[PDB]
């Protein structure tokens, strides 16, 4: 077994808490599966391979993370259970270890994980053997709010599997691992319940694909497509939240903001065609302070091209008719790659074909459609915000598929053209509906990835998974690059929360 | 007990459900000495400085009507032995006396609030999922409750980094009363606290060195002996604000209790509404005009990337500033190597396009005396208002003239409480020519603004609850509600001067919440 010595639990915080408590018998008994307790090893593994990682915590007990939302600390430890599935024709060896709070667990040898408290099990073992995990701090009892490292415990392949296959598939020892709290655990302090953050699951919307909504231009969404080989790292600017609920760049909350500005005309020129430079305010309708730590106001457009729409003006003294004022309506074109599109420093120019009615110092409001010609359309290119004579500043990170073999996921929606030959698309990361669920619920992340399944909805089966990142993109493990065949009636579920080493099955 | 006739209850009879908490007993081999404290301070209930609240019929249902925090500022004999010690450990004992009228009918919920849950938004029936005791207001013996300092470490520092064990307090009835009079049955409360057999301090140190320990005091200063912050002038009256006036903005004479200067806000009398430059120009009108490069106060280049919307000490109303403008020359034409000096009048008009203080320009104008230097120093000493022409005091500049947007700017403010206004210190201004009788009003006193920037004492509440004291009666005048944003507010219903004794001061008398009743004048 082990060499650990017992720790004290919660009976130690009796002399400095108020209450107390007790929980439930029934939930001290029953071995509970752990969220990310389950690890295959093959004969392809290499002795030093991590396979577990847990971590001491309520999250591992969907009992105790669902009461531990009720009450204002705790304490304790746990008991864990492994299981293994093989025969007597096998050979191999795992090692289970026990890591102290603030030790950092990043490419250790297999000779330095000897070096722990641990205990070196055959893979031909018949009974589930039982670890503790205490609870090693240096405080009296942990609280809800504060979060603070807990003791780890670590598996790691010790020596290969040897064993003879069946045909065209090899034997594989397939693992188990299950918690159940020790008989120190308890809590602390009974408040309201579902009123303390720090304490709320991490939750999808049950939304299908035919329900949701593209982030980046307000148009329904079609299909999901996978990034292309020369797409390797995209930059946006819309649709971009992170899982914590923190909108990034110049993401804003309504969909009918998308790509739309509003606020009076200043100026009128006629080179060729009607040029109307504009100056503009927020969404709501407060003046822009141009040295925000915004990039630009929330919702203008964020990719090279020449957007296509539909330009209103209500003028505001009331001219005639017995005091209703007069209104003009007509199409418009704002380009994004030019040197007049600055909405850093607040002025947006305009495109009319030939049509002079649009009056000088009264307010405007653009309306976006579509595009007018696929020239110049390069959905990936972020524009210069301040035009020349400045850079960009302060904009989102850049995102990109780290491990190997895996490709983005995007969402993607085709586009009307004023006129003209082709067939575009805008890809975005993440719909409109998660990102306003993600501000509205703003759980925290346990931990760097998720992952979520495509569920079809009359078998209830899976059809692929992927790994929903903190910053808000998902990237599947595919080697082509084509749209994906799935039911339009099916959504995604999330499943646990795992490690940036997680092995995606192939798509 | 045989005085009230058996018209009102004489006592509570319930506990709150709390377990017995550890105090400083546990921290003892971890500490360094264990001192101990005078036993009279032990054993004799003192009123806290959150001592005072009342309870009206203003008062909605539901409103947090005492929020106490843990520590040793709730005694103020432990918050004056605290300056000269590190650290702390355990409880201590409130007393609540609450003894109202036999006419009136309501009742409050006290609850104890965990350290790290949020307090901020409980309904009124959150507050029953807490360890609670419901009270009425017409208990005559007072009630004990307990505040047993809960934590996960062994004891406490000075820093304000851990929350602490609260307890809270809600009403929980309208207050209704039955009397025949139409007279004012308003219920005054008082807190009184005493520490617990488990409490101790942890550690000499120097006195009165920490933060975090400083209490907040006023200074003793009639009203004959304080100045304006606006304008460099004495304080003439106190006058309440007008009906038309609900929140004001006016970046000078601005400053937080906890010793912030907000605005263009300074500390010298002598730099308010003025400036100091470089002539850089000269335009020919009816009137003769100059561009002046202006500098910071001390004799530094302005930075126009600093977190401030102008420079401090400019002009921050609409108007037309009249002064006198002076020239030293920085080279010696003559007499020993002695400059020559130039010193005319000026009027720097604040509402036109040529007032932009932020980018570096102020342009200002003399009266047909074209003799002014170019490329010279000046310096400005304002005296008044040439004329009452576009005179605004409540309108902000635009520091940037016209196609841009004031920065930077310190927040508006207001009172919240029904029925009540606000209360302006009042000069009277001298005018060149015309027929006026102008007047700036501040929110705060020059002194008080000095003051607060010297102790940088914490803030125990959002609301000090002051008293104007007449020292040769000894009878209070008036009292009023001192924010935490650098304001006060009285209760009152007209707009006149307040006509009191010139020599007579303000004095704190205890810390309250923005649900506090005043009594009206
Ligand atoms: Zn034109
Ligand atoms: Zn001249």
């Amino acid at each position: 077994v082990m060499a650990l010595e017992p720790v004290a639990g919660a009976a130690l915080a009796a002399p400095v808490t108020g209450q107390t408590n007790i929980i439930d018998p029934w939930i001290r008994a029953n071995f509970v599966q752990a969220p990310n307790g389950e690890f295959t090893v093959s004969p392809r593994n290499a002795p030093g391979e991590v396979l577990l990682n847990l971590e001491l915590g309520p999250e591992l007990n969907p009992y105790l993370a669902h009461l531990a939302r009720m009450y204002n600390g705790y304490a304790g430890g746990m008991e864990v259970q492994v299981m293994l599935a093989g025969n007597a024709f096998t050979a191999g060896k795992l090692v289970f270890a026990a890591v102290p709070p603030h030790f950092p667990v990043e490419n250790l040898s297999p000779q330095q994980i000897t070096m722990f408290p641990h205990v070196i099990i055959d893979v031909r073992t018949l009974e589930p053997v039982l670890l503790p995990l205490p609870d090693v701090r240096n405080n009296f009892f942990h609280y809800n709010q504060k979060d603070d490292p807990k003791m780890r415990i670590v598996a790691m392949l010790y020596t290969p599997l040897r064993s003879n296959g069946s045909g065209d598939d090899v034997f594989t020892v397939s693992c188990r691992v299950l918690t159940r709290p020790s008989p120190d655990f308890d809590f602390t302090y009974l408040v309201p319940p579902t009123v303390e953050s720090k304490t709320k699951p991490f939750t999808l919307p049950i939304l299908t694909l035919g329900e949701l909504s593209n982030s980046r231009f307000p148009v329904s969404i079609d299909q999901m497509y996978t990034s292309p080989n020369e797409v390797i790292s995209v930059q946006c600017q819309n649709g971009r939240c992170t899982l914590d609920g923190e909108l990034q760049g110049t993401t804003q909350l309504q969909v009918s903001g998308i790509c739309a500005f509003k606020g009076e005309v200043t100026a009128h020129l006629q080179d060729n065609d009607h040029l109307y430079n504009i100056t503009i305010t927020n969404l709501n309708g407060s003046p822009f302070d141009p040295s925000e730590d915004i990039p630009a106001p929330l919702g203008v457009p964020d990719f090279q091209g020449r957007v296509f729409g539909v330009i209103t003006q209500r003028d505001k003294q009331n001219a005639a008719g017995q005091s209703q004022p007069a209104n003009r309506g007509h199409d418009a074109v704002v380009p994004t790659y030019t040197a007049q599109y600055t909405p850093k420093l607040g002025q947006v120019q305009i495109g009319t074909w030939q049509t002079d009615d649009l009056k000088v110092n009264q307010p405007v409001k653009f309306t976006p459609v579509g595009l007018n010609d696929t020239e110049h359309f390069n959905q990936w290119v972020v524009p210069r915000y301040a035009g020349a004579l400045n850079l960009n500043t302060n904009l989102a990170p850049s995102v990109a598929p780290v491990f190997p073999g895996e490709r983005l996921l995007f969402f993607r929606s085709y586009l009307p053209l004023k006129g003209g030959y082709g067939n575009p698309a805008i890809d975005c990361l993440l719909p409109q509906e998660w990102v306003q669920h993600f501000y509205q619920e703003a759980a925290p992340s346990m931990s760097e990835v998720a992952l979520v399944r495509y569920i079809n909805p009359d078998t209830g089966r899976a059809l692929f998974e992927a790994k929903l990142h903190r910053a808000g993109f998902m990237t599947v493990s595919s080697n082509t690059s084509a749209p994906v065949v799935v039911p339009a009636n099916g959504y995604f579920r999330f499943d646990s929360w795992v490690n940036q080493f997680y092995s995606l099955a192939p798509m």
